[PDB]
């Protein structure tokens, strides 16, 4: 009964010239996300929520851009290593929920694929992983298509 | 002991010539929220948190903003149907918390009425529902009064 | 008990000249500081609102008035301690807190551990039940331009 909650946030700029990768899914679009490696805003937010629930710090403390051990690691590899550390710290993951905020493109066709990737990386039943997606109603840098945000929540239990 | 957490976010533009309906409360104001439904940003955020905790997707999956049957829809009726589907999936709701962020109007006089509406719609006592209200401290489109944001968290248990 | 409850909090403060930068109780060298009551500690405000939310006690604005003589000179750690007292008064025990600070500058990583220790002391929690995370906003929006700093928090409590 030693439950803990975690929460996560990430945002990346959206400009022409890079692929759009969210939840491990490459999505055709005239723009993509800027950042180190694949810039997968959804997996980053979930990773931070899991480290947070385990009180293990954050994604930057575990996976430095300088560290050679993770030099060529994509965000799914980081999520799997996060899950390994959360387990070794004594915690079992109970569920993950999340939201992607992007004015475009439409993400609904890709939700099942993202959920499948996340559930595989976390070794969770599919019904314990949820991804939601919406626009920002044309408000702000998100509403103008200048970036994409992700939010995540995770529940774990100390075993 | 099969607890799950969900999180929700929503934003809508503030425009002339629309009712301002937040938490089910019609608030006297010269502007209202723009949306396909009644645009109740707080109830939408809570709806998303509940679908998310149950791994049932999101509000756009269940109540599409392109379906004419939801034009002008009462978001309390949508929230009640969400709660019915969460129950049908096997979950009982344990608590909801939420935040509304707006430059104006003052929401303190209306918070208790919003809490009572949500509690009624979710078949919860008042002591399991919370609504918080604040400004965005003058920053961004929220500081400029261009829209209103809501955030929500929900805890459920699979019975 | 098995009567768990979750709360969520959000706050943002403007960065202004002539004030110290205090986040999580830590004074951080910087040319600007946060605008608000006393030390304007945006992280402690977000945690405070998450704790009130988890206990269904409302929010900061309903608990802490500018006119209350008990709190006129109170800093954000005194208010966080008072929040925790009111959570306990309502019959709840805190199980864990997690949080994120979004600041484009300065670097917060050297200060995280001290923030965690401050929060744990104020909430009477062991360090392993308190977490603080730090992020930039990738140069987007008012956060990315350095006009303010945001904090987010989540709290789990149980009705004892
Ligand atoms: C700008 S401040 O530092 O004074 N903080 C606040 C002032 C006024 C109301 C608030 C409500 C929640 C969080 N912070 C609040
Ligand atoms: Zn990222
Ligand atoms: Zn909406
Ligand atoms: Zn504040």
């Amino acid at each position: 009964m030693d439950f803990r909650i975690g929460q996560g946030y990430d945002v990346h700029q959206l400009v022409p010239g890079r692929p759009l990768i969210i939840g491990g899914v490459t999505i055709p679009y005239e723009r993509g996300l800027l950042g180190h490696s694949d810039a997968d805003v959804l997996l980053h937010a979930i990773t931070d929520a899991l480290f947070g629930a385990a009180a293990l710090g954050d994604i930057g403390r575990h996976f430095s851009d300088t560290d050679p051990r993770f030099k060529g690691a994509d965000s799914r590899a980081l999520l799997r290593e996060c899950a390994s550390r959360v387990a070794q710290a004594g915690f079992a993951i109970r569920n993950v929920d999340s939201t992607i905020i992007a004015q475009a493109p439409k993400l609904a066709p890709h939700i099942d694929a993202m959920r499948a990737n996340i559930a595989a990386d976390l070794d969770l039943p599919l019904d314990r992983v949820n991804v939601k997606a919406k626009t920002n109603e044309k408000l702000g840098y998100l509403g103008r298509g200048e970036g994409i945000e992700a939010q995540a929540a995770a529940l774990v239990v100390r075993e």
